[PDB]
């Protein structure tokens, strides 16, 4: 079924998204320059045709460059790459949305983006800072009212501005919200969480099928472990005695069967690497597939703790790990 050239799921709203993608999100202090860009690059050459990122990772810039360039050469056409873009907190405001996204346009230097999604269903006080914090590094937050936010997302849809509009860390109800929302123009067809073998997402996959709307699974590979922000609780979802043993079976690394995992599911998966070989290494999850046993074996892995909590924001308003999806 998926191969390596044609591995693009469809959308509800007719578009098409391809089924792995590469993240770039890297710690900007410890992320030499250009290592972002040469690595969408080598991606893309590699065989991947989504690329997922964002202006707060400040490197959209080093995207936006690989991307032109790789068309340039006519390695790709743009319709033949896929780039997702975020609305971070600090830009909920109804009249900041588009000014956002044509901020990231220009960035990238694209006239569009294939899919743009709010960041986090949370709204931070507008500004020059991405994390406001007053004096006493109390979190500065703002009233969200994710409902004129995402009208003012489907304006830019219909400004032509971007083909798909999605979310990003919404649960259940702050997706009903969306879709139920009176004279709603363009239900979202993405939704973009964290998940893997430990944060299986089993209702909210569910729920989200219901609606027509693809998961994007984010830290498909367990994160970075990162404990400045990573609840590093749960072992090296790499480590596990399961995976690796399946990995030894079919002759692919824990990270490949996990990948793997996610896509027969039709589950998206955005795995970062900035790394040569590892680049290449996740994109090889198409020469083999996992039979039922197996991909029930692996779902029972699930231990429900994530790994990315952001616990600093568990008061604000619209924190959406409180609920049980
Ligand atoms: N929307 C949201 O709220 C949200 C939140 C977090 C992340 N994201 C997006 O999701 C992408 C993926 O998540 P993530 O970066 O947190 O995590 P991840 O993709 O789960 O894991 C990345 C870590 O794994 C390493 N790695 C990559 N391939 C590997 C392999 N084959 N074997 C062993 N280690 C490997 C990477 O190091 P090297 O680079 O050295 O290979 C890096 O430290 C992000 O980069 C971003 O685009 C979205
Ligand atoms: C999840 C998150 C927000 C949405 C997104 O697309 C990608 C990320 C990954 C990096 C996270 C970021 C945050 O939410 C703020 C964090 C957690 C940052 C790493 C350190 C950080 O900048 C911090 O500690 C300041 O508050």
């Amino acid at each position: 079924d998926l191969s390596a050239a044609s591995h693009r799921i469809p959308l509800s709203d007719g578009n098409s998204i391809p089924i792995i993608g590469l993240g770039t999100y890297s710690e900007p202090k410890s992320t030499p320059k250009g290592a972002c860009a040469t690595s969408v690059k080598v991606a893309i050459d590699t065989g991947y045709r989504h690329i997922d990122g964002a202006y707060i990772y400040q490197n959209e810039h080093e995207v936006g460059e690989a991307i032109r360039e790789k068309i340039a050469e006519g390695k790709v056409r743009r319709e033949d790459i896929f780039y997702c873009g975020k609305l971070w907190a600090t830009n909920h405001v109804p009249e900041m949305v588009r000014p956002t996204l044509e901020r990231t346009l220009r960035v990238l230097q694209l006239d569009y983006v294939d899919l743009y999604i709010i960041e986090v269903p949370m709204a931070f006080k507008p500004g020059d800072e991405i994390y406001p914090r007053d004096e006493n590094g109390k979190w500065l937050y703002h009233k969200s009212n994710l409902c004129a936010t995402w009208e003012a997302m489907e304006a830019c849809k219909d400004a032509g501005l971007v083909k798909s509009l999605g979310v990003s860390n919404f649960n259940r109800r702050q997706l009903e919200l969306i879709l139920n929302k009176p004279g709603l123009k363009h239900k979202p067809v993405s939704n973009q969480v964290e998940c893997h073998p430990y944060f299986t997402q089993p209702k909210l996959l569910k729920f989200c099928q219901q609606h027509d709307i693809v998961i994007t699974a984010y830290s498909p590979l367990g994160t970075s472990r990162n404990p400045i922000w990573v609840n590093v609780s749960s072992p090296p979802l790499l480590k596990d005695a399961l995976l690796n043993s399946l990995g030894k079976r079919y002759n692919k690394t824990a990270a490949q069967i996990v990948l793997r995992f996610n896509i027969q599911r039709g589950v998206v998966v955005i795995p970062k690497s900035f790394n040569l070989e590892r680049i290449k290494e996740n994109f090889q999850i198409f020469d083999f597939s996992l039979t039922e046993e197996e991909m029930k074996d692996i779902e029972a892995l699930n231990k429900n703790v994530r790994f990315v909590e952001l616990l600093m924001w568990r008061d604000h308003p619209e924190y959406p790990f409180h609920d049980e999806y």
